[PDB]
Formats: C-alpha cells, structure tokens, sequence
C-alpha cells in the first residue's frame, strides 16, 4: 500500500505545454472556449492517456454498502433499499444505470458491505454485513479500511489493463451522507450544523437528530483529521472507503476519475489527505444539493461544469459529465487552425 | 406577422401533470434528479413534443452577418473573419461543427448580412451587405427586421416538418458583441458600464471607447424598451434579427429552443418582449463569461446548466447542451419504477 502511493505518477507537463499551444492554435479567439481547454490540458497530462486528450472506453463504479449508524434514525429509506437498488442495477433500470447507457459507459456494482444475502451479478469485495455505528464506535479496524483500499485500487487499474480511460465513481448505502457529513467536518474543521443536509427527503424536523449523531461520532472517536485513513476507518463506512480506493487506483494508472456529489467529495478529501498526488486526477461533475457541497467543494478548490441541482448518487452526476470530457477531446482533435485560414489575431 | 404571434401555443399542462407524477414514480428518492425532472416536465408541456419528453432530430442555427459598427474601433477581429468562418462552417471544422457532431446535431449556416459574396453552401437570406453602423443610426429599418423574422420563422418551422425536434441558436459576425450590450441595456434598463464586456479579446484599453459607442448608440435612436422589434432594429444587427426569429419561430411550432451565451441572451429579450409566450420554449445552456451576462439571465429568470466559462458563440454552448436534454428524455423513459421494486417511502 505504500508502495500504491509512492507510485503515483506525477502529471506530464511537457505534454501539458503541447497541448496548450496547440489549443491556442485552434479556429476561435485564444482562450474563448474557457474551461473545455483547460479540462484538455489538464487530461493531457495524465500519463496513462498518451500525451493527448483522449477517451477511450468508459466505466463508472458503484460501491455499495450498508451502515450502523442507519439504527440512529438518521435516514428515512428503509435499511433494504440498499441491497434492492443493487440488484437493480444489475438490470440497468436505476438512475446512473440510464444515465451511464446514454454516456456510453459501464456500470460495475461492488458490494463492499451490504448487509444482506450476496447479490448475484455483483462484484463481491464484502468487508462485512454493514460498518460498525460510528455513533458508538468506529465504522471498521484500520486493516480493514487498508486492505480494501488495496483492493479496490488494484481492480480499478486492472480496469485499465482492459481499455478503460475514464472513470466515474458513485455510491450506494442508506444513511450514508450522516458519515460523509462526519467526514467533512473533521477536515475541514466545520461544525456539525453546517454541513449536516437532508439526505434522501430526511423531515426538516429530524435534522437536529442527525446533527447530534455527527457530533457524538466524532466526539467518541477522536479521529484524527491529518491521517486520513484515521478518518475513514473510525467515522467513515466501506462505500466510502471503496470510493478513495478508486481515486487511488484511477490516480496510480495515471488515469482520470470524475467524482459524483457529496458523498463523492468527502471520499476526496480523505484521498487528497493520504495522497495529495491524486489531486491532478480529480476531475468535478456537478455541484450536488447537498448541504455541506459548498464547504467540501471549497476545500478541494473545485468548481464544478454542472448545476442541475441534484442528489440523487450512484454515481449519477459523474455519468452525466463524461459527454462534458469527450467534448474537450473533440475540440482538441476535430476543429481546424486559424493559421490554415489566414486568420491573424493580435 | 401577427398572425404568427397569435398562435404561439401555450404549454399543455395536462401533458405536465401526466409527466410529473411519472416521474415522482420512479426508482428514486422524489425531487432527487433536481433540474433534470423540471427540464423533463417542461419538454413535456411543449405541444411539438407530443405530451412527452422526446428528442428527434437535432439542429443548430447559426445566423451571420456583420456590422457598420465594426468602423467604430469595437472589435479587434478583423472583419473578414465572419465570411472566412462562415465558409469554415460549410467544412466542419469550427467550434459549434465539432460539438454538435459530437451531439449528433446537424449545423445550418444561415446567411443573414455578411459583406462579403455570398459563399456557395451557406443558405442565403442576406438582408444587406453588413447592416448600419448602430452608432450614427439604425442598424436597419423596422420593415427590414419584420421580414427577417418571418423568414427565419418559417425556415425554423419548416425544418420541424422533416423531423427536427431540438433546436439551438447561434451566431456569427464580427463586433456583435456591441449591438447586444446595447440591447441588454435597453431592455433592462441597466448602464452601459454595466453590460459592456471584453467580447473577443478586447484590450482593456479599449473598454472605454466601447461603452462610449453605446451610449452614442442609445442615445441617438431612442429605441423603445417596450418595443422589441424597435429596439432590435435601431440598435441590433442582422444576426440578433434571426436568432430572434429562429426562437419565435420553434415557439410558433410548440419546439424547444436552447440559448447560446450573451449575444444570444439579447435575442431572447427581444423575443420576450415580442411575445411573451415565447418564454417557455427556451432552455438556457451555459452560462457566458461575458461581463453583462448576470443581468441578461436575472431579466430571463434563467439559471443556466453548464459552467464552463465560454465565451466563443456560433452556438457552441447550445451544442454543448443537447445531451442534457437527452438525458432527461432518457431518465423518463428508461428508469424503473419505485412500485415495481416494491420500495415504499414515506
């Protein structure tokens, strides 16, 4: 595992200066097609890419898993939910599950924990039947949340092996924006109120409720915001530990990941805190309806291309931004040069 | 004129309904696909679209023409540049060409006012060479700007007979970028300081001298705010004429319209103010980098999807956008159903 993060490469920045000035070079006014070149400079960098904005086969993985903490009243989905949408989307009728069809990608479910029966047609990396209630303890031992780091990172570079470029990354997991929440809080130094949302429709009333769960969470845990897996292991969950683990292993092959929403962005803080490398990969969809979106968003320094007011999750938002990618690549590859058309700006 | 005006359509709101219970009804938490639900719900209410969110055919119409306003030392693009563009347009190898075949769009280059000959391939409704210098006078006389707007109209509605469902909405000539500060200060009522922005690459020096030229515009011909179809004639071009007109005349045909960025914004004022029943056949695609395009979308109510900080026109944003409509359609047609799963939520 340390071996995985010394390996990150760094980006490619004479590949990067190519590009550039190839954009530059492009039919428009330099600099006019504003965030589509500097979302191509910055693919060109990645090093598992080739030198070149590029896609080539698209996958988006879903990590699911259950959580103790749902015994908190903290979520109104019933706990099953999980387990049933996971199966659903071995069926392809959930929401990323359509999203992903239109975008050209592929869906691979992980089970990383839920707390049912194995799913048949599910990528089985099961911990255990749901994380331990992190109101009371902590969600799983640290050398559980390494080796399914390891894990998850290794099944995400393989991926690569098979023509895969872009990866999309989601969740599934009733309860779990209560330990993203957490998450949030702890490296960002927020309190509580300030990044605790609704979740799936959770009453306005409950949301004092789930506030006092984030606190005592962390209050009993004492994780410690500088060591990340610290975090993961003690107020996080599987899901979100498999979420970081793809962010590594997208990161390692040198290759891009694009995140969802909030649930998302928590398991990018805890990435970019056990790895800071990893953050040159990292590539934003939406900006989610969450609550705590702003803060976490903020200190990842990302602004997200998509404003569609979601929350939905699975990995959803991340589907819908891939057309986003492929576009910086056709710009790149496609559009003619002023120099071919005489055209001589100042 | 008025006849077209007469029967613009007003949306079904029994097709609202009927879709709006579809979609609370699927494999989701409620209201959890945010703007994508409120985009599917608004297609549906669009008589063209028969009662349900649908995509066909695709288009992007690019309307062209320069400006007498050019002379006034506006735009550091030399004019030429719009006849050379246009041309390009014909080859696919510009901005908008290259997205919307990424899209799947087919791309109409509509000649509208370009001084120059007229160039094979581009369709031909040239009011004049170029229309006149907003500075010193009218940039056309209102019989003129009436005319354009029953051709485009009809062109626009034509094209739904083949098939066409979606359009989009772009331009092309060079120092535009005036004329439509001119009108979004008009119509809002806003200063000229405050709508003026750098367009392509105008040196900041410059600004000035920009501002100067609008004013002198507005000042000098006393356009009408609550006369759009004054306005545009006084202080708008050939181009913003047929963006206009390709918006009233997707309405007129109950289709939806998607918006570019600024120049495009202007158009739909206009076109607002024309026929206030126009409004709900446009959707908003980006968000433009351009100075004065906060105030255009507050006076439109608008809150675009895509932050990208472009800033080219021709249509690229609109382009851009089309697989956001898609998505929608997608979700509302392919997505299981809660009842199906048996999942109850409260």
């Amino acid at each position: 595992l340390h071996a995985l993060l010394r390996d990150i490469p760094a980006p490619d920045a004479e590949a990067m200066a190519r590009t550039q000035q190839h954009i530059d070079g492009l039919l428009k006014p330099p600099g006019s097609l504003g965030r589509l070149e500097t979302l191509a400079v910055q693919l060109a960098g990645m090093p598992g890419l080739n030198g070149t904005p590029q896609v080539g086969e698209k996958a988006v993985l879903v990590m699911c898993a259950d959580h103790g903490v749902w015994d908190e009243g903290v979520a109104v989905s019933p706990k099953i939910v999980t387990a049933i949408q996971a199966a659903n989307m071995t069926r392809g009728t959930t929401g990323v599950c359509v999203l992903a069809a239109q975008a050209g990608a592929k869906v691979h479910v992980i089970d990383v924990g839920i707390d049912a029966e194995p799913i048949p047609g599910v990528v089985n990396m099961r911990v255990a039947r749901g994380c331990g209630n992190i109101a009371v303890g902590p969600a799983m031992s640290r050398l559980q949340a390494e080796a399914l780091l390891l894990e998850v990172s290794r099944y995400t570079c393989d991926l690569a092996q098979r023509g895969v470029t872009l990866f999309g990354v989601g969740e599934l997991g009733m309860a779990n924006t209560t330990p993203a929440a957490a998450m949030v809080s702890v490296f960002t130094g927020s309190d509580a109120k300030e990044v605790v949302g609704i979740g799936a429709n959770l009453p306005p009333s409950r949301i004092d409720n789930k506030v006092d769960v984030v606190r005592r969470a962390i209050a009993i845990n004492q994780p410690n915001p500088r060591d990340g897996i610290d975090v993961l292991s003690k107020v996080g969950g599987f899901d979100l530990v498999g979420m970081t683990g793809v962010m590594l292993g997208a990161a390692r092959c040198g290759l891009p990941v694009l995140l969802d929403g909030f649930l998302s962005y928590s398991a990018a803080l805890a990435a970019c805190q056990i790895a800071p490398a990893v953050r040159p990969y990292l590539i934003p969809s939406h900006f989610s309806a969450e609550k705590g979106a702003r803060i976490a968003l903020a200190h990842l320094s990302m602004e997200p291309y998509l404003h569609m007011a979601m929350r939905l999750g699975e990995g959803s938002g991340a589907a819908l931004a891939m057309p986003i990618v492929e576009a910086a690549c056709a710009m790149f590859h496609n559009m003619g040069e002023l120099a071919a058309s005489n055209i001589v700006l100042p």
